[PDB]
């Protein structure tokens, strides 16, 4: 026993293993095992991080503290490293000398409690032969003798997959659940915490720092359960706080520090809004509109959305902001998205719901449900919004998916969140949805029979309103329609479109310059009210990019020239030139 | 008492050990009384506490502070849920039931399937009910179990199979929290294979997992929501006189859910639509998220009365429930305030004064 | 690398649990950094926190290799950890972190590296930093929670543009070194700009740095005729072309003229149809001029007529002309809707899942290709 287990009562008095706060239901029960006749052993079974070892190594510390029932008081608690009972073994037969002497030493105490850790890697020692599993052979008896007192712990998974085979050891001990406190216990148990984090870090952390980190650490961070998830952002905190003195900026740890390094931890920002990222947000709005032409109320909608997301009147559980998008063709419906994407400095989550037409397509969004073939893939939607938690995305043509892949959104738009087929929740709480759809389209854009045309602008009437039952519908922000371009707006892309057409020529060393006469020409050649912007990029490649190609490849238009279109009138022509 | 408790209770043992258990921890508490110098025998009472302690279940409610608790669940709830007064009242009901001791031998507290129109807070009252009680909530989206083969993520994968360790995701969640409001929404999303499993669930209290071991539903609130007939409680019918659809709503229900599965709900409770005065009480519900919101950045609030009757006149829509409103609270509240707290008078400001004139309705803003 | 060493610091400098993860996609740098950290110790460029503590690297191999016997694996490893206790400013250093957990538990039992590794973690009493992508994080790492719990991930994103040429700059004179070449800025700054636009299935860190080692690699087997010269963006343009298939500079030589005849060497094998050759020809010599979409195919054009007058057999021809693949797709067979799974694949968990997607992969095995579907109104 001397080099096997650590007397936690000799750790605790001296070193300190830092103090357990509350938990009195939790003792109040280990203590009552104790202290039963037989199988007086509790076995602490609870979520990761719940403070399970804390419970158990803390009643070492109440008990050098005397903050123990008499009858507890005076008991020494040890604690069994296994790994090191191996260590010392070689051939058959030393480690069960070994693990025996240290249960006759337990027993000559008889006033001493064993805990092991990680109790479901007790099961092992025996290999090659083997049948001698230890964990149960070697202590079946001790436990249900009563002769030593075992306080043992497990992950609640661990607990149910390995640590529950061995009916006879389950039936040995007593379970004990350990679950996670709520917001004021967390907080308490950070403030009797407090002072050894303090203490290391050479900092010390205001009431709302303590305060904040319980409560945004619960929003914003998910895979941790409360004890030990806000003592990491305390004690990230104070790391981080601990290397400014470097420059002496010697500080107090306050909330803004916290909401720092919760938002690092979480990848979700939350100061800079406060910096230049006023203006970046600020000017989005604009910058968009010179990419976009015509549409400023989707830009504004996407615009706003943000806004109020990074002013902090967002909602609480979901999207930035969830719309769709419906229009003609050719009308900037998925151009504006993707330029978002860019304008923010965000990645943009891209997919074509053309590739979902079956039902079973779900499949590729969440995962195979586990035991089937493509079950360790995971999920392709799941996993885009976990590797990429601040994003865009966007779901192309939403209306070509088979119509019950769109019920994966509804608690994507109403709840942030989906959960993939390993149980891990994807969080979309900063991610904008975008989806966009021609549905209505093919009607809207239809002559009807009579003398006076009517108005088929109620297309979201109908189609929209067909193809999205209610309960998605009623969970989008908005719907959006986009225009047909008009004139004004063509010459306007007629413009970007030549601005794109340039920039390719100056990569090759030569450049385009083309008369306004020129420009009006082939806005006039080009437009097309029923396909949208989509044309004119056809105009533009057969009246200039064919002949540049030509100029270019063959010789007339390479280095050492530039090339000036414009039209003449009588035949509205273009030139061309070096 | 020990012996008839624990075959109740405790199903994880065999009875010799599993009722010694019961005696042995009594006597070691009783044991842990006369420190007080309060000697002890064992009674049925002490007998009872540790059962309940060891099966993970509620003891005896009226000298405690759940007494009180309980008895105004309704009203706090009540107070987040406005209006459908009935299916608050049907899950108290069903809990008290329960902690009274008036409940089953071997089935949930409860068992409720809500459906109605959209926007009404079907699923906002489950919510609330979970964090009334101080219990833990588990969810399940039922639109992710689409399939025939998706339930095995709820069971596990049979043994030898890849999703195997695992285990399943809904036996699990049980077992973690023996009491709890379960809630699966959207539940006629659900392949109808899915619901077999609530079937055995709803008359047992129990489901076998792929470890052999048993889910213990005993302690859970079932709750499941449902939009089944939605299309057509909003249809409107061809005639001068609109017709009242819920009667067909509930047709449109029972070719979803068969006899077999309604038979073991405790209720079916078809919500109704949300009223004027509803939505009054709404929007001062969202008005109060909202200053809450912007007490965070150090902001108050001031919305009059007029501007609170304005939002709602504006926004009520009979078809839509109450999700419309907090579009009505963005477009009118957020966004202006937004740009005034990240470009604006409010970013060190800290107050803003909305009202509306009555000359075009328009709201006031400002520090 | 700055923000990612900062947080790798400050968990390092936590009480306990202090051990940062660094996960992210292959080939990012995720170990480029903790060496690097190694590299900065060395080098002063550390905060004196870090500065003069020793980075470890282990060898799982070698700490399992020979562990015969009950018991000598767990000696080995516990030596180890004692060793680094027993340091006290020191950190050690696991590549794929991830095959701790897979450590050899001599048989049933659960003993391994990873169980033994817990509670000196949780205790603060060593420092590890591991690394693992995020593929193996989700599917190993996320798994086991309790160890889960003792790491603190470090998101390691891929670079962007800028950045990727300033770490070729860095990497750069270690290329010129080791295949006694030179680089020219303009080929630095290309090979950044071109993998971007032509390497798929890579992370910029990497993708720009192998078009520089192999264009290095080219130059070196140059002067062996002593054919001696440094590496311009003409190489580097080769060498992604090579990659890529169809090169931007050598559409200069004398493939215009290869180019120039198509439309004549079309003509004289299908007659009549003029204006579909010239569709063609056009949409090609757009692409290779550099006027092309972007993002978006050479081009994409629909052949509708009569029958007998060549629409297949002018596609066929055009790509018998360029001396390219002809992907083949006989629309006829798409002729219900679920046949998209043909295309594209079978979702995960279905029968069929891992046979492939036909369309996916005839284009990835043949970037630059004619790709045909036939009776396309038949699907
Ligand atoms: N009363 C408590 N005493 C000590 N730690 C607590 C307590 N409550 C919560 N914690 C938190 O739990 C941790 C205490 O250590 P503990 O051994 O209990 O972890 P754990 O719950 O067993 O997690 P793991 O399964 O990874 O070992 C600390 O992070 C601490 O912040
Ligand atoms: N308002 C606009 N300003 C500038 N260019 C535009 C505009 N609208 C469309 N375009 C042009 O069309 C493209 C934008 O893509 P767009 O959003 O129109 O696709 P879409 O609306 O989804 O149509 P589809 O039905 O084919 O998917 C760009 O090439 C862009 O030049
Ligand atoms: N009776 C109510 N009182 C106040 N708010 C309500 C009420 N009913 C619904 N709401 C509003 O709805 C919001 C939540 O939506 P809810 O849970 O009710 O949707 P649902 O019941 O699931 O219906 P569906 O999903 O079919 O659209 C609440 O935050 C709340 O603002
Ligand atoms: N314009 C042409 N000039 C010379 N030969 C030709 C022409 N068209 C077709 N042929 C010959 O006739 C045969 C059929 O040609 P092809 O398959 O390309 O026509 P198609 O448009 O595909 O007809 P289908 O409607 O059946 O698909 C080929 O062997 C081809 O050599």
């Amino acid at each position: 026993m001397e080099n096997f287990t650590t007397n936690l009562n000799q750790l605790a008095r001296v070193g300190g293993i830092d103090p357990l706060i509350g938990r009195e239901k939790e003792l109040e029960r280990a203590i009552q095992v104790l202290c039963r006749r037989r199988k007086n052993n509790p076995l602490l079974v609870g979520e990761s991080g719940v403070g399970k070892t804390a419970i158990a190594e803390g009643l070492a510390w109440r008990i050098v503290q005397g903050d123990v029932p008499e009858v507890m008081a005076d008991c020494t608690i040890y604690s069994l490293d296994i790994g090191s009972l191996l260590a010392g073994t070689k051939y058959r037969g030393d480690f069960e000398k070994r693990f025996k002497a240290l249960l006759k030493q337990l027993e000559q105490d008889t006033n001493s409690i064993l805990f092991i850790d990680e109790i479901h890697t007790i099961i092992g020692a025996g290999a090659a032969s083997g049948g001698q599993v230890d964990a149960a052979n070697l202590i079946k008896p001790l436990l249900s003798s009563g002769k030593i007192r075992v306080i043992g712990s497990t992950t609640y998974q661990e607990f149910s997959n390995i640590f529950e085979k061995d009916r006879a050891l389950a039936r040995r001990f007593q379970k004990i659940d350990i679950t996670e406190p709520s917001i004021e216990e967390t907080v308490q148990i950070i403030n009797g915490l407090k002072p050894k984090y303090e203490a290391h870090h050479d900092v010390r952390y205001t009431a709302k720092a303590v305060r904040a980190a319980v409560e945004l650490a619960v929003k914003y961070i998910n895979d941790r359960h409360l004890p030990d998830k806000a003592i990491d952002v305390i004690d990230e905190a104070g790391a981080r706080a601990r290397l400014m003195p470097v420059s002496k900026r010697k500080k107090t740890v306050n909330v803004a520090d916290i909401e720092s390094v919760v938002a690092r931890i979480a990848r979700i920002p939350e100061k800079s809004v406060s910096q230049s990222d006023r203006d970046t947000l600020k000017n989005l709005g604009d910058r968009l509109k010179m990419l976009v032409f015509g549409q400023d109320k989707a830009i504004e909608a996407l615009t706003e959305a943000i806004k109020m997301a990074r002013a902090g009147l967002g909602h609480e559980h979901k999207p930035v902001g969830s719309f769709l998008f419906a229009g003609p063709t050719g009308v900037g419906k998925t151009e504006v998205t993707v330029q978002l994407s860019k304008a923010l400095g965000i990645e943009l989550l891209r997919f074509d719901m053309s590739e979902y037409m079956e039902r079973h397509t779900v499949s590729r969004l969440i995962g195979a449900p586990p035991g089937y073939v493509g079950f360790d893939q995971g999920g392709l939607l799941t996993d885009a919004v976990i590797k990429h938690p601040h994003a865009v995305l966007l779901l192309d043509e939403i209306e070509k998916a088979h119509p019950d892949v769109f019920n994966i959104l509804l608690q994507v738009m109403d709840n942030g969140t989906l959960t993939d087929n390993n149980g891990r929740k994807a969080d979309f709480r900063n991610v904008v949805l975008v989806m966009t759809t021609n549905a209505g389209v093919r009607e809207t854009e239809r002559k009807s029979i009579g003398l006076i045309h009517q108005d088929n602008s109620t297309d979201a009437m109908e189609e929209i309103k067909k193809i999205f039952t209610p309960e998605f519908r009623n969970r989008l922000d908005n719907i959006i329609w986009f225009d047909h371009l008009s004139t004004d707006v063509i010459h306007q892309v007629v413009d970007k479109f030549i601005v794109e057409l340039q920039v390719q020529l100056d990569q090759k060393g030569v450049s385009l310059e083309v008369s306004q006469e020129a420009r009006n020409w082939l806005a006039e050649k080009g437009y097309d009210r029923a396909m949208g912007a989509r044309p004119m990029a056809r105009v533009i490649q057969d009246n200039l990019k064919k002949p540049l190609a030509n100029e270019l490849l063959f010789g007339s238009l390479v280095d050492g020239g530039q090339v000036t279109v414009a039209l003449d009138k009588e035949k509205n022509e273009l030139t061309y030139g070096f």
